[PDB]
């Protein structure tokens, strides 16, 4: 009756294993000793598998799982067969709404510890002890999408946190730039409706580049600060890894004493900032759409666990009017070279989840879910999400009990007097279902807000003013933080943005509309609007050529803080080089590469042109990995071609091509012995050039050569090469 | 409060425009005087907009839709905002469950009309009539992937037609292959969740490529005859509109005399049969994923609708038990070579929905709607579907009152005693919901059976057996079609199946699931399974070399009708044609190309390396439609490069890999006068071949030997010399 291999090849080792080496497998088998408070929690709610009968839902013991009831073996399946129907109902009915944006999403467990006590600014339970662990479930995701759309799309990126604290959950529902699009709620559904597929036709999926959005964008100019950030390369990060994550609203924090401290929320990447370029980043959404999806589930399996560190931008109360734009407007955000981002603790994330649908698709965040110690403000949009994300559960979810689901559920004690609901879960047995009651001694009680462990309270703010429907007019300003972004990037990064719009507005079928864009962008920066244009086969006018820049941020005339890569912070950790195999592949080669590679934990895949195996020239019998074209350069950091019988791949189409794009794309690429006769086909001339590793043999400076480029990400001085190579 | 441009440049024609000239519409107002019934009968729930005021859904007039309601202008939204709440309520539920199989789809509306009258055969009135037109809704579909998954995919194919006529509504709800994977419903949750993403982590979208699939195929090689047509290039169609359909069932015709005939469903498509290949449609999910989607709503606004001849093959009771396989047994074809398609009638698709939402994700197509003169057979596959088609949609479609979602009414009359259900729009009147009745003397009444406008009854079909839970001996043997298929395919088309089985086996990771498949294949035929073995690094054993053949099928060793290409049937209508401009066109050039373009219906997209305008030499101003890298070679049939200042684009990396991909992809590609320095880039020499074609100029034979190669689809002679291309 064993269906599996003899040799138990089917079972991957519950052990940390680089990409590729091992299937990969729910968090509860690869990790079995990972474990955290909400992890242990769940497994009242865990099903085996092992040793077990196939059974109905109501523990039926199955027989025959191939075949319907039918009267004789050629006839009419009959009404009776309650298992063929509970099966195919089950079946008929597994699909629930998908979230009606982020609904393309990868998430996985961890934990968050703070670096000490924040009492002095914040009782918040979870941030008052160095020694406080809290687990954590995080959800990554793209914005327009559905939920079978691809990774590596330009869009925004969500950066969703849910704290299960000792008070309450806490979800810190943020993305990867620090701004959003628009400054009211009341306009989600207008801008969300314009960038998402249009109504008539439901085209283009994960893409802003049509006419709808860029209408929108060029009738709203408060839009145009995530814009700039959106075409940048920031819309195309590398990993889940490599961004940024913010809360983008002010927040309050309340302490013991009542204070409040104005807040804005960071995340700051442990494996620093990295993006792909658009080419690769759309091709890839072909190559491989679930890139990032499946990045983030191999570095966990593989322990490269990724790591946050939590930051606060914290500004007193009585500096609130002190900048020149409103603290409350979130299409403006909080230079850091005004407000530093304080380091207050490191978040990790240690295990996937078990099952995709139970745990990501069903797991419910909302920035609403604040504890004691935290507050809002009346940032206008924050204030009507407070709304929304309840709401949706309704359907999305079924109905008000989505907090008993087992990912939501708190892991602290909840208790009230709310009953009833669809699947309701848990059975009360307080002989009340209303306060005040006498009859169970008024349990479950009030709680007057204290230092810990109280009851919440709001801050008492002062609020003044009449009944209007009114926009601040200190919002009423556009142009100046999308002119602090765009200086604040480094020339290569400028290019991509130009690039960015410049591709977008060619996909504008209405003329007018790219028009209208490229005033927008005149107001914004000149040198960048006379960029797109010219890319449009647009002319700007003496009066468009006129436009006053408008003024500096606070004095402020770049932030490299807004740059990916005007400051270096990469590290190489968990990236891949594909390595292109021969028939005779020069072992001491291959070893002097793998071992400088593991020194740096960075992955290797051995590719080729066929699959099974070649063997060395020592007579080393090499895996291969995949194919030349089934794990494109797309996949990769860089390609390292050792040497060998060359001659066997010389000629070979997908080999070269493999060099010409990972060139391209700006990749490091290393190349020893005769190997370097692959220089012609990306036209390198035989004196060599920055980007190109070459030797006689692989060896430590060799590679040590390769990872300094690595650590740079990509060789931003190849540019000018590129646009002659056709690939 | 105009912002529309004052040009109208804002508005499409409301007229027939070839894709790209215009912003595509709603269909009812692109294409306002196309008209059928069940067109007609959806005005009642059309909903305009131009000239009204913006209001909430109960009908008030909303003054500022651009502010929440707060107290004073910078403070909190106040909960008595109803506008906002109703606004981001609709908002917030905005999505329903998608499909659980064939999420993915593209449709439109049309009409069908019978070549004659079939009395003799069925009594069902759609087919009684060469007069009677039957409206028509049409599905087109991917399988696996989700609502917002890629077109391009490797796949089957769902073929999904909805007939409105005035006898009920049928639905014959087909897929693109003549068979389907599996015999048992009972097996269908098993098959999807094993080729649906996997359950831990949810990858990979789109794709068969898994472990999980290729376990399943392993041990039910029952699968094996549908994964050839998949792993062919059936599994990659050119289009919607080229390639075919099947009911895939045996179900039965009955007629006016109580006579049933077995009948077995075709679509026939009129713009031939025509697929991408691997490469291409893998590169195409990431450079267009809406390919197939926006190609038939282009084709459509064109006026160039899709079309496809209906026909049957009809087999006589007594003949049931004549052939090597089992009528009923969905895992076998009817070779076309046994049994002809007797043509029926014609389809043809032309106008778009207004609202991709309402009219195309909430239709609800099922196979147990049919008609009488159309009956069931006891195939076991199709007796499970019967249960799941209305049992899915309590859940999709929100309750069983979906069929008066407007797209799913019936255009003829409905009354029935069913009452209430959600959303339940239908008042009725009668005062009794029971039969029988006195009190509104029995209305409605049952109709007794008749040869026209009488009751639904089943054929009286002899039921003799046991209860069993058992398949029919009769049902298993696996490999003589596989082999049959594989036998009637070209020697290109096969070693495209070859490529195919050989790129997903290579993504499996356990390498004994690959043993096992390529064990199978050796069951089939040891040609392909010794290509595949070699692909994979894989020896096939003595013991599987002497694998003894299946037999043929009654005496069939080939059928030509299974191959895409072994018999012409191109049609170059509705083709297009990219067409690489450069700073100073050779307008003669242009002139005879277009000239010739639009002789055949063959559409041209003009290309620079920016947006804008180029003049011609003779100073005729050209429009570009998109960059080199906007639309790429994947998304035309063929290249032609006009002569001209050649030198502005013959280092143009972008300019030269189009034609490099166009080449790697065997399409066509044309050459003007200079333009045939462009021979170098692809390796093509002084001497030419099959497959470019060149001329000083564009004048004489040279457009009449391009659109010749079109006619033909693909170079096929080219694919020895692709293997070199760097592309
Ligand atoms: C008033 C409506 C509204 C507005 C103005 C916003 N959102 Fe939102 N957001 C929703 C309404 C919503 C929602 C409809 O409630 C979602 C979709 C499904 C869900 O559970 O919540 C959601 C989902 C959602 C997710 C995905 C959570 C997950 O992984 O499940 C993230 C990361 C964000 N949002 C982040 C933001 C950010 C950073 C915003 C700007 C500051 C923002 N949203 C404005
Ligand atoms: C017992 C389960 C079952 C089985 C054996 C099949 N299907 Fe099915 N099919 C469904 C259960 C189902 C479904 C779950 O009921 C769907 C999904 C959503 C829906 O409305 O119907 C569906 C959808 C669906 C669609 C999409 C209709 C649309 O565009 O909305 C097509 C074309 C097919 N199927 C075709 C087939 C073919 C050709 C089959 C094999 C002969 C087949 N199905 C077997």
């Amino acid at each position: 009756d064993s269906l599996a291999p003899e040799d138990g090849s089917h079972s991957p080792a519950a052990e940390p294993t680089p990409p590729g080496a091992q299937p990969t497998a729910p968090g509860s088998l690869k990790a079995p000793d990972t474990r955290n408070e909400k992890l242990n929690s769940l497994e009242d709610v865990r099903k085996g598998s092992e040793n077990y009968a196939l059974t109905t839902n109501q523990g039926v013991r199955i027989a025959d799982d191939q075949n319907s009831l039918r009267a004789g073996d050629r006839g009419p399946t009959l009404l009776e067969d309650f298992i063929l129907r509970e099966k195919i109902t089950h079946f008929d009915h597994e699909r629930i709404p998908e979230r009606i944006v982020h609904a393309r999403g990868s998430a996985a467990h961890g934990y968050f510890q703070p670096y000490k006590s924040l009492s002095d600014i914040t009782k918040a339970d979870f941030l008052s002890d160095p020694n406080k662990i809290t687990p954590v479930f995080v959800r990554f995701s793209t914005v327009q999408g559905g939920a079978g759309s691809a990774d590596t799309v330009r869009d925004i990126r969500g950066f969703a946190t849910k704290f299960y604290t000792e008070e309450g959950i806490f979800d810190l529902v943020g993305n990867n730039t620090p701004i959003f699009f628009i400054q009211d709620a009341h306009k989600f559904p207008d801008f969300v409706h314009a960038v998402k597929p249009e109504p008539h036709w439901a085209i283009p999926q994960g893409q802003s580049a049509h006419d709808t959005f860029w209408d929108y964008v060029s009738l709203q100019p408060e839009t145009l600060h995530n814009v700039m950030w959106a075409m940048s390369d920031r819309g195309i990060p590398r990993s889940y890894r490599t961004m940024e994550g913010f809360g983008i609203h002010t927040f309050r924090l309340i302490n013991a004493e009542g204070k409040a401290t104005f807040v804005r929320f960071h995340w700051k990447p442990l494996a620093g900032k990295a993006s792909l370029v658009w080419d690769e980043a759309q091709k890839l959404t072909g190559r491989d759409p679930d890139f990032h999806r499946r990045e983030l589930w191999e570095a966990i399996e593989a322990g490269d666990f990724p790591e946050y560190e939590l930051g606060f931008q914290l500004i007193p109360e009585e500096d609130e009017f002190k900048f020149d734009f409103d603290l409350l407007d979130p299409t403006k955000l909080i230079p850091e070279e005004l407000v530093p981002v304080q380091r207050v603790g490191n978040m990790v994330l240690n295990r996937n989840p078990d099952n995709f649908f139970a745990e990501n698709e069903q797991a419910a965040f909302h920035p609403g879910h604040i504890v004691p110690g935290l507050d809002f403000t009346n940032d206008p949009l924050l204030q009507g999400r407070l709304f929304s994300y309840t709401d949706t559960q309704i359907s999305r979810l079924g109905g008000p009990n989505f907090h008993e689901i087992p990912i939501n559920r708190p892991t602290c004690p909840y208790h009230n007097f709310q009953r009833d609901g669809m699947h309701r879960m848990g059975i009360d047995t307080n002989p009340a279902n209303y306060e005040p009651n006498s009859i169970n001694d008024n349990w479950p009680r009030e709680t007057p807000p204290g230092p810990k462990r109280g009851g919440f309270e709001s801050y008492q703010e002062r609020v003044e003013g009449n009944k209007v429907r009114e926009r601040s007019p200190s919002f009423g300003e556009y142009y100046s933080h999308p002119r602090l972004f765009w200086l604040s990037q480094t020339p290569f990064e400028q290019s991509h943005i130009v690039d960015g719009f410049s591709f977008e507005l060619s996909k504008v079928v209405r003329p007018y509309i790219r028009e209208r864009v490229v005033d927008q962008l005149a107001h914004i920066d000149l040198t960048l609007a006379q960029a797109v244009a010219k890319n449009l086969g647009i002319e700007l006018t003496d009066d468009q050529l006129n436009i006053t820049p408008p003024p500096d941020v606070n004095g402020l005339k770049k932030d490299p803080s807004l740059s990916l890569y005007a400051i270096p912070d990469g590290d190489v950790k968990g990236r891949v080089v594909a390595i292109l195999l021969n028939d005779e592949v020069r072992s001491a080669d291959l070893l002097a590469i793998l071992k400088a590679l593991k020194a740096k934990g960075v992955h290797a895949k051995l590719l080729y042109s066929r699959m099974g195996e070649v063997t060395a020239d020592d007579g080393t019998v090499l895996p291969i990995a995949a194919t030349f074209a089934g794990a494109p350069s797309l996949t990769v950091d860089a390609v390292i071609v050792p040497c060998g019988n060359i001659a066997d791949i010389a000629d070979n189409g997908d080999a070269n091509y493999y060099l010409m794009e990972a060139y391209k794309h700006l990749k490091p690429i290393a190349l020893a012995g005769d190997a370097r006769k692959f220089k012609a086909t990306i036209k390198i001339a035989d004196q060599g050039e920055e980007g190109i590793v070459e030797a006689d043999s692989a060896d430590g400076s060799f590679m040590d050569e390769l990872l300094t480029l690595m650590a740079a990400h990509r060789v931003w001085s190849r540019i000018p090469k590129i646009d002659k190579i056709p690939a």
